[PDB]
């Protein structure tokens, strides 16, 4: 059957925005994932799960009668899609167990694991997520072992259907860099937003770089994708190195007995994959990787050993049974134990990508230093297991349970409690009009607000206007939200805040996060006013502002708006079309189709263009909310041409005349393009729609104002 | 980007299911099309459109000067993807508007016409719908160019993305038939559903069979192509020859000057498509399908002056400026109008589809009594062309404002008035009573209530259990109906319903379709009841029965379930796997995948399938309301195989013993298989599910009684 995606391979993809609608889900509406967890035995759970580790299965028996390191394993794929670039991937919507990450060839076999851990999502049902099922699992497998954890949050819950998600432009599995949609480029880049040195793997090949088995090199790549999905190096060697502290690979025979991938199989593999026709096709005989190492004397409990192994050998490169590259120690004693047999022991195995760990300089040196120092070591993966696993979960408000941790951590982009009587209606209106009064403008007003709370991304749930970091290095000097000006509104909000906080009794006060929000409330209200609608904007106090300390630099970089459609802003020429970067701010955004519509079409209107330039801006009265933008953009008494001196900006003249009315950029003119985008942007420029415009304005822009308000979920 | 529908090509796609979300929708949650339109001024409306048939633009300038031609055919086009296979295309949800429809080759400059209509459509917003205005536009075209319609019903709400239907396998437009994905096979059988002969086609291609300018190889491809779409011969012709009395087409020169299809255009193009190089690209110079004809001496005047040419002319094979096959009168004067050069005539000119209503024998009768019989072809036209554009809106209850007819036609299945007080509450809790004192099981009566409603389709809203067709010749016979439980099952109602309704006073009586469905719900309550749960099945009184006179069992035809997942059915072996045509079903019920679950997994245990198959049936309490079906289909315990006999069966057998426990189809297998629908069956396969599977099937079951009650819409 030929579909719309085949006749038009390249236009723009809104069922994007049109994911997780109530139709998917089979939850009621009313469902509240927070407080049915809220209610689960989380220490019966446990419990359960404790029981689990060693209660092996026939159809896929445990490596040394304990499912710890496969289960380990498991969480460390969920959280190891994560991506910094756009906060995409993550443990925390329980993706693993959909198209596509449920087949890439790194998950091969957590089929079998997800599927051990069936009964007992099936005990407890709704009250925990498979998403948090999966990381509890994890912490359990690691505390089972001997390994105290950092702690735990609940809170995920579930989604009931695949995530749109750039994962790369490879039309084979694993391809190696260079084929005709090579992610790499250049001095061995990996494009943005990417994380992963080639389709379907979670960070870099174990062999090494493209099968090279070069730990140097490895060590190079591996720097790379840990960055991208927010690991320094410190917490790089912690990982890895804890993580390999446990269980073993899976490589017993040639890879060619392995067959079909779970979307793939056949109906009768109900739901598994990677079934092998290699004797057993199952424990001693299992094939997953291809590889066949076991790096501890002890796989099943918590040890120093992996460091002692690193250190203690030197390395001689092999081919495991499948034909793969390895690292067997020189002259070693057999000394690591069989998974099956109790009569067989090994020689101490290791990846080209253990090797990094002692072969690249700076990774050397924190190697040997937990060598040396193991409780550095123990508390540094313990830290790097939480955070690995918490990434993408959001402000400490949203972590559910009885065993979250206490220290507030640095990553967490932290908000300090509010200790105070918070401002009421009363004191709002009173802001409100001193911030009128001030002179600042309705495009002051509503950029300054629009660039404080479009910052939230709702993959990671990273960003916002909580906090107030809009005053802080590195948002107050991003080129989108035009420091200068920025500077001057803070500078007149700050005042009308001093003043307003030292006249106050009993300790109320007004955060600057809030009043930033309030103040855009304001703007939005006089513009309406300006069209002659008498409109109040809902605004909820209780943000509070945090401190330079508390805000990472560098964490924060990622979350710069290179390409903001909703003000006409793009930092330079990509590849990728802009409007297909503005319906991507959109997801990001969590808006709907008819959201992204009436709130840019708004904003246009409003000033919030970077620059004060005019494109888009389809109004002669700037500074008042109305639906100009769609009723001139819609206006066939218009002709529209892309400019000699640049091909992304439009002219559009006036038919009969020639003369000149308005110019455009791509997103602009995507709404009266794109068959979907124009049957929106019709109802708004109906004759009957002014008053559902500025009303569906106003909601939007409430619910921008509010994505990161989970203090008040 | 790769997909998951590009790795994994042949999956299920549940996305289809989804469509037509409150996310996409920018009319609010509570907007009522209905309402809207009741208050619409439709002689208002009319007189606006009336003024615009001779209001040229300069951008599409109208030919005559005078743009009804255009307008029928766009009319016409919008009607005519109607398909009788699966009730798809037709013109009540405005999906010309839409990818891929608004780009077909048959639809160019459809584009224009519709953008003509952009100030009308902005001016009345949304009480009147794209979808009805492209229908009142055509019709009042017709009107202002002298032909008195049968009259026009409002009512269709329009959509927001493109429907999810099988136009065809072809990859390339208009290809000709016998390709790698050929819709033709054996003699000339076109594949089932399709309704077109080629892809990007309405019906047929105008220079004959594959471009084979034959007028009697057309009329083949005429006659089969309009009986997929629900038209006979008397129609057949009074539609081609009643739209072929206005305007022209248009081929002034070669077809490589157009350009890009809409949905391939620039973004400068705004929404248009097709724009051509020669010449001034439009109004004189038009390309649009490549050919050059006008067929009568008063374009813009109703007459009988199409078949007086057809009849009074011999015709010669002759060529466009295109390049096209048509036909010319031999040695006719130039009595033809020109479309923008008064000094200017031509010979009168004809399509080889337009001479086989003289040269297939079948088709002349009807065209010579036509032709001697003017007043007899209006009347035929005229109730055509009400029939074409309103054959997918469904029952009369759906029809608005004030140009209704009020003539009820037998292509309607129409259902007679209720004229007496309908049963209430306590009468329904008696009957219920009543039917289950009768020894009805719950087998017999569910699956008799799911025969009677699940005929519906949400394509063309046809079928439903209103009426009681399902008494009648043809339901009463379909093999899914099982005929002789069925009338067994029929008999002892009618004698529960003779009773009840002789017992009565003041009129008060019940219906047989009311008690079926009635009936139905009582099988439901005894269900839950066996199962330990006491629930009230929602029931709403008011269907009436039609007579064997008002059901064309013809037309009823194509609503026989020859796959129904719901009762494990399938009639034949199909190219289509059965888990595919499962999906196909839900959404012609109109059931998300939720839905589409909860729904057969019940059904399985109330013994809806049919012949009483155990196929499914994964419970030993079969009669009784319970999750049994997902907690035995998610079992690890047991492993499923397809057996020796037939691939399409599967085993499931205890994993350790041996021991068979249950067989099961695709159908069965699939929900336990893909990714999506297994995470479902885990919602109701839990041990906290069984009030809420309960509940959601209780609701899922009413819905699909209620399907065609729009007399409480
Ligand atoms: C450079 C990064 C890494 C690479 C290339 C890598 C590679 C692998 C490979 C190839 C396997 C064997 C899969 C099989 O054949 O069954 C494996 C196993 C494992 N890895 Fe990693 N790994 C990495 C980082 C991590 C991290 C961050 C963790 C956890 C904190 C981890 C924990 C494990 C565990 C527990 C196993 C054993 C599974 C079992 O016992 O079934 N690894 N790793
Ligand atoms: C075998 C069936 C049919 C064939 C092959 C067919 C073919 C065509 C073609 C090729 C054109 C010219 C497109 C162009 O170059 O602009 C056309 C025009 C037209 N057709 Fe049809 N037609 C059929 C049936 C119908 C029916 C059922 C109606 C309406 C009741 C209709 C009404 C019209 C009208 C009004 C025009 C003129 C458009 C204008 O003035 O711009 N046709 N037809
Ligand atoms: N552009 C490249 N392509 C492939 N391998 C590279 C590239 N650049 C560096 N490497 C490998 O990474 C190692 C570490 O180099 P560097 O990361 O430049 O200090 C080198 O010695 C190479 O083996
Ligand atoms: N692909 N996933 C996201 O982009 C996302 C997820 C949840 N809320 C917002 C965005
Ligand atoms: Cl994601
Ligand atoms: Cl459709
Ligand atoms: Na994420
Ligand atoms: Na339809």
């Amino acid at each position: 059957g030929t579909s719309n995606r085949d006749w038009w391979p390249n236009q723009l993809d809104l069922s994007i925005l049109h994911r997780h609608s109530s139709l998917s889900d089979p939850m009621g509406k009313d469902f509240n994932y927070a407080q049915a967890f809220e209610k689960l035995d989380l220490a019966a759970v446990k419990r359960d799960l404790h029981a689990l580790m060693t209660t092996s299965q026939d159809w896929w028996p445990a490596d040394f009668g304990h499912y710890g390191g496969l289960f380990i394993r498991m969480a460390w794929h969920s959280a190891g899609t994560y991506r910094t670039a756009d906060g995409r991937g993550g443990a925390g919507e329980g993706q693993q167990r959909f198209a596509p990450l449920n087949s890439w060839p790194d998950n091969a076999n957590l089929d079998k694991a997800r599927r051990l851990l069936w009964p007992i999502k099936q005990k407890y049902g709704r009250a925990i997520s498979w998403a948090d099922l999966l990381i509890l699992t994890g912490n359990v497998a690691l505390e089972s072992m001997g390994f105290k954890t950092f702690g735990f949050a609940g809170g995920r819950a579930d989604t009931w259907e695949p995530e749109d998600v750039y994962w790369g432009s490879e039309k084979i599995w694993l391809e190696l860099s260079g084929g005709p949609n090579s992610r790499y480029s250049g001095d061995r880049q990996l494009e943005n937003p990417l994380a992963a040195v080639q389709m379907g793997l979670i960070y870099v090949n174990p062999e090494g770089p493209d099968g090279n088995p070069d730990p140097v090199a490895a060590a190079r790549d591996i720097r790379d994708t840990f960055a991208r999905m927010a690991m320094n190096d410190e917490e790089t060697v912690a990982l890895i190195a804890g993580g390999h502290t446990f269980g073993k690979t899976h490589g017993a025979g040639p890879a060619s007995n392995v067959g079909a991938e779970p979307e793939a199989a056949g109906i009768e593999a109900q739901g598994l994959g990677w079934k092998s026709a290699y004797r057993t096709g199952k424990g001693a005989d299992a094939i997953t990787s291809g590889l066949e190492v076991t790096w501890t004397t002890t796989p099943t409990q918590w040890s120093h050993n992996f460091f002692e192994n690193l250190f203690g050998y030197e390395w001689e490169l092999t081919k495991s049974p499948a034909g793969a590259h390895q690292w067997v120690a020189k002259g070693a004693d057999a000394v690591i134990p069989d998974a099956f047999d109790p009569s067989k022991k090994h020689r101490p195995t290791m990846l080209t990508t253990d090797l990094s760990l002692r072969f690249d300089p700076a990774y050397e040196k924190i190697s040997r230093r937990f060598h040396e120092n193991p409780e550095q070591f123990a508390d540094a993966f313990a830290r790097a297991w939480f955070k690995l696993t918490h990434r993408d979960m959001g402000p400490r408000a949203r972590y559910l349970g009885p065993e979250v941790p206490a220290e507030v951590l640095l990553w967490q982009d932290p908000i300090p409690a509010v200790d105070h009587p918070l401002i009421d209606a009363a004191d709002a209106a009173e802001l409100k009009a001193k911030v009128l009064a001030s002179g600042l403008t309705v495009s002051q007003l509503v950029s300054t607000a629009w660039a404080a709370a479009s910052t939230f991304r709702g993959s990671d749930k990273r960003g916002g206007a909580n906090g107030a970091r809009i005053r802080l290095a590195p948002q107050k000097d991003w080129e989108a939200n035009q420091p200068e000006q920025l500077a001057a509104v803070l500078e007149t909000l700050e005042a009308i805040r001093t003043a307003f906080n030292g006249a106050q009794r009993g300790g109320k006060q007004v955060s600057l996060a809030d009043l930033i929000v309030l103040a855009g409330c304001a703007g939005v209200e006089q513009a309406a006013k300006n069209a002659g609608h008498a409109v109040t904007v809902p605004f909820a106090p209780g943000r509070a502002d945090a401190s330079q300390e508390q805000t990472d630099v560098e964490s924060m970089a990622v979350l710069e708006p290179v390409a903001d459609g909703f003000r006409n802003y793009l930092k330079g020429k990509y590849r990728v079309p802009a409007e297909v970067l503005l319906v991507d701010k959109a997801q990001l955004l969590t808006l709907s189709a008819p959201e992204m519509t009436v709130l840019l079409g708004g904003l246009r209107v409003l000033g919030a263009n970077v620059g004060q330039s005019r494109h888009g801006v389809f109004t002669a009265r700037e500074q008042a909310l109305t639906n100009d933008f769609f009723v001139n953009l819609l206006d066939m008494g218009t002709e529209w041409k892309p400019t000699a001196a640049d091909a992304d900006v439009f002219e559009g003249r006036d038919r009969a005349t020639g003369e000149l009315k308005w110019t455009g950029t791509r997103v602009d003119l995507v709404f009266g393009s794109h068959s979907q985008l124009r049957a929106l942007a019709e109802v708004y420029g109906s004759a009957d729609a002014q008053e559902k415009f500025v009303r569906d304005f106003v909601a939007v822009w409430n619910k921008v104002m509010n994505l990161d308000r989970f203090d008040l979920a």
